[PDB]
């Protein structure tokens, strides 16, 4: 059975319990925590690519008011659906399964200025999603997994001082 498990789930849940925030900038910012997964049940002999995208979690935006995240208005039009290709792609099943798969280099941005960046809307909530694509498959077999522990609000600056402090503590 194909199993894709979140690494450092306890660490993600500490951020999630405060409501997680990720900075977006012109030139793009790496995530903390970094999304990492363990994989079992691939064909060790087959070749696969790993893709990452971000799914809009709500039909409204968010605002931080009196130390609480609350509905903040109607959403902006959805950001272009940018996909990040894990730099190890394409690779054998055995490669993906022998050690955790880390998306350490993906950058989140609020400006379309190139560089394999992912564009997100500030004050909108996203859920990371990993796709496994089988190479050389006439059926283009793809299996996608969502990671609800890793949900965050995209921000130009931290709203929750507890998030600012958690980021410094664990990073
Ligand atoms: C049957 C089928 O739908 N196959 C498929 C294969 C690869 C695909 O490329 C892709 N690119 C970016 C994000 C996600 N997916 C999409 C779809």
């Amino acid at each position: 059975e194909l199993r894709v498990g979140l690494e450092e789930s306890e660490l993600w849940l500490r951020f999630k319990e405060l409501t997680n925030e990720m900075i977006v900038t012109k030139n793009g910012r790496r995530m903390f925590p970094v999304l990492k997964v363990n994989v079992s049940g691939l064909d060790p002999n087959a070749m696969y690519s790993f893709l990452l995208d971000f799914v809009a979690a709500d039909n409204h935006r968010w605002k931080y008011v009196n130390g609480e995240w609350v509905p903040g208005g109607k959403p902006e039009p959805q950001a272009p659906s940018c996909v990040y290709i894990h730099p190890d792609s394409p690779n054998f099943g055995a490669h993906w399964m022998k050690a955790p798969v880390s998306f350490s280099k993906v950058k989140l941005t609020n400006k379309l200025n190139g560089g394999g960046q992912i564009m997100l809307n500030s004050l909108h909530k996203y859920e990371p999603r990993i796709h496994i694509v089988r190479v050389g498959d006439p059926q283009r077999m793809i299996t996608s997994h969502c990671f609800p522990e890793t949900q965050f609000i995209a921000v130009t600056a931290y709203q929750n001082e507890e998030i600012t402090a958690l980021k410094i503590k664990y990073n």
